[PDB]
């Protein structure tokens, strides 16, 4: 049920069968996301550090929050990629604690309910609640309780499609720089990186298939919150805007550094 976002024919996902085939779908703000990952390099640079060479979810033509969080709420977009780009920079001390209370005082203002449940998956660190806080806050949902232990439970295999194919194309930029997936099958397989690469497609397949048919199921049921299926779905439009965004994005382009 699309409000914010647009679909994007992008032909090279079909031929790379990553994210089976699940459609590309971007906000239409990608303008408040830029400005969002602005003033987070503007607010970094001016509390914490200096910046030379860093690249976050800024990418040639769409950020990986608007292909990640299609349906993100325009008003939340800014506030939402500021976190997010928060939290590639923090990934990559006074000042720290001072753009968290800045950025906590702009989420409190505008859901403080939902703020809280972020805060609380954000303290925990795992990724898993990280982006769980950013979806929930982002798009306004409310997991039932109840339905908690199996809303996580299930996206995990959406969780783990998206990380094994973000090692799969940062681990050629990493190693000119390993805690990657590809460096773990070539210990056990004791194989080339481009053999690990293959193995890691398959278990990508595997991962993507099985989320892509348990949605599917849980949609045609419509027996859970539709909170819980709007959460569920995003999980789609997280695996085919993670893969598209992975394709071109400067973070992992060996042309930087």
């Amino acid at each position: 049920d699309f409000k914010y976002s647009r679909e994007l024919k992008l032909e090279s996902l079909d031929a790379l069968n990553l994210t089976e085939g699940i459609p590309l779908r971007v906000n239409e703000n990608i303008d408040l996301e830029f400005r969002g990952i602005e003033r987070a390099h503007s607010d970094w640079e001016r509390y914490v550090g200096k910046l030379n060479g860093f690249h976050g979810g800024r990418g040639p033509q769409f950020g990986f929050v608007s292909a990640c969080i299609p349906e993100c709420l325009p008003e939340r977009m800014e506030t939402v990629s500021y976190a997010n780009e928060f939290a590639f920079l923090h990934d990559d001390a006074s000042g720290k604690q001072q753009m968290q209370a800045k950025l906590l005082l702009e989420m409190l203002s505008i859901d403080r309910e939902r703020t809280m449940v972020t805060i609380k998956a954000w303290a925990d660190f795992c990724g898993e609640k990280f982006w769980f806080g950013l979806v929930t806050f982002a798009m306004a949902l409310s997991i039932p309780e109840q339905e908690l232990e199996l809303v996580q439970r299930l996206a995990q295999n959406a969780y783990l499609a998206a990380g094994l194919t973000n090692d799969l194309y940062s681990y050629e930029k990493e190693q000119l720089v390993v805690f990657n997936a590809i460096a773990v099958i070539m210990q056990e397989h004791s194989v080339s990186i481009s053999e690990a690469e293959d193995i890691c497609r398959g278990r990508i397949r595997e991962y993507a298939a099985k989320y892509v048919r348990d949605v599917a199921d849980l949609r045609a049921k419509n027996e859970l919150s539709r909170d819980s299926l709007a959460y569920l779905e995003t999980g789609l439009y997280g695996i085919s805007g993670s893969t598209a965004w992975n394709l071109d994005c400067p973070r992992y382009q060996v042309s930087t550094f």
